[PDB]
């Protein structure tokens, strides 16, 4: 038993990280088959980043202006093109460690593992949720751009995120692997708002079920509620509305615990109104919303 | 910026996990050079585990009674021996993916990454601290034994933990890679006490410095204190005593922030006495003690 925020094993993705340098700017690239993917602001100087015209900047760059380094070795860049906010560098060598992979655009509320890298080398791995406002709460320093987010299913890596920038609130923003930002953001160093960050209600309920599965049961109260009545509570607290789709997704955890989803909703309502009175749930004094129902099921069933 | 619990990249350790089966019992083994390391209770039936005589049980086992599987392939077991609570199986093939490695016995308060595995296959990675009472708060199900804890320095994996059991409190216990338990525990399915779990004071202070580095400063008060006066506070709350060795270890974070260590101690004292009044520090409503000063420095400096 026990319940922990846990990332996927990172080995398949470590084999795909390279270093990309253009002029003075160095960042990380993702090397799959004979293409290296990286954020297009690798072509910017510090001044450019304030207000970049990426088309005009890129037109001054040739293949040989991109230095791509895999460990000790230089890759030869044989072509380049910009797709939305990502740059694709064609190289003369297919990555021999390319795993089976696909590119996915993930939904708000879903989670993924970040392999944080600097200079093409992995530094650590942690789990993030795509928030409903399309930001993530990561840990990123200068040089971390091009670090990627991913999920594993069996032996297929599903890449879903590439890191580009930090917002004034300290949260993080990036694109899918087609270079399209999650959220309303642009890759320019100007102040940008993500708007109200709402709580992923279905995830909090999955985490409460995780707490019950692991013996934490003090917060279970004697009430039930309805969906419409709960959502009137939910929206007062900037929680996302709960739907029958969410109820069904929670079905298996509801069955494991014998706790109806609407019974758990009433338990959540009283936590929202009364707080936790200094108690803890799974070692936290906040309600946690970055575990999906699948995250709870896979952790509590030993999926490999 | 941002601060997250993050594990080391797991790729070097994934290449060392195998499956070990003896009779009906299956668990994980660590394959380095021509030796596989695993918990000795792989030789027990369910009944044996209640009160095992490991010497007598092992004497009924021959090399061919240990099935060791690396992916699809069987390894041939050419010898075996018990070292404390671990079994060493000599195999006829050196692991071609053996990384540079060593075995270390870690100190209470230090952290490490767990690569949780089932059936020889990695399932996820998370960070743990060796608590002062020599338990860890992990996430482990049946079949997870032989999962290992490790740290990376450059390209050397330092293995420090192998998983063996769960205590009645839900915390976890295991050995170093020489098979010696951390703590007073024995590998028998009988109720065992770990005793009072005290808080890793130097780690809480490192985490408060991490909070300041990342812009969280509301808890800084106008007081200072002394070591002896703080430790009178510390011991009332089951915190570990703070020493000049800890002060010096915190030196670099103290310098980064301009906050004297004893000033931060006085800030901690008021948090201990008054609580957090519903505020949060680095997104937590508890004081976090599973980040070492080195963990904070390495995260806040981009070490790879
Ligand atoms: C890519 O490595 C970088 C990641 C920033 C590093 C600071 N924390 C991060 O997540 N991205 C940028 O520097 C980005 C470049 C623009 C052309 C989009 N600019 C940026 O994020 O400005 C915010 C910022 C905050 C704190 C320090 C530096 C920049
Ligand atoms: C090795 O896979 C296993 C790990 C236990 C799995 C339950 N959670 C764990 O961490 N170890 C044992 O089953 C251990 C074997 C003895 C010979 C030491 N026994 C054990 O941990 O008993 C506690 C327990 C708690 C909950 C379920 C099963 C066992
Ligand atoms: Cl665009
Ligand atoms: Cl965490
Ligand atoms: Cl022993
Ligand atoms: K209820
Ligand atoms: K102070
Ligand atoms: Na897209
Ligand atoms: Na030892």
């Amino acid at each position: 038993s026990g319940f922990r925020k846990m990332a996927f094993p990172s080995g398949k993705v470590e084999g795909c990280m390279v270093q990309v340098t253009c002029g003075t700017t160095t960042l990380n690239g993702l090397w799959l088959d004979d293409v290296v993917y990286c954020p297009r602001h690798v072509i910017c100087t510090s001044e450019d980043m304030l207000n970049p015209n990426y088309e005009d900047l890129l037109i001054r760059k040739s293949n040989h202006n991109f230095l791509v380094q895999a460990g000790n070795v230089q890759l030869r860049v044989i072509g380049h093109s910009m797709q939305n906010c990502v740059l694709k560098l064609k190289v003369d060598t297919a990555n021999p460690k390319t795993p089976k992979y696909k590119f996915v655009r993930i939904q708000p509320g879903q989670t993924f593992s970040v392999l944080a890298c600097y200079n093409g080398s992995p530094s650590g791995v942690y789990q993030c949720a795509m928030r409903p406002n399309f930001t993530i709460k990561g840990s990123f320093l200068n040089g971390s751009c091009g670090s990627v987010g991913f999920n594993i299913d069996y032996d297929c890596v599903s890449f879903c995120y590439m890191h580009h920038m930090e917002l004034p609130t300290g949260v993080h923003a990036g694109t899918d692997l087609e270079g399209n930002f999650y959220g309303p953001f642009v890759d320019r160093q100007t102040a940008q708002a993500a708007g109200t960050d709402t709580t992923i209600t279905v995830n909090v309920l999955a985490w409460l079920y995780a707490a019950v599965i692991n013996g934490d049961r003090w917060f279970l109260n004697r009430f039930t509620t309805t969906l419409n009545d709960f959502n009137l509570v939910a929206m007062k607290y900037n929680y996302e509305p709960l739907t029958q789709d969410h109820v069904d997704i929670l079905g298996p955890l509801s069955a494991q615990t014998g706790i109806a989803v609407l019974d758990m909703c009433a338990s959540l309502k009283e936590l929202l109104q009364n707080g936790m009175n200094g108690r803890t749930i799974l070692g936290s004094a906040l309600l946690e919303d970055e575990f999906t129902p699948f995250d709870v099921v896979r952790q509590c069933s030993g999926v490999t």
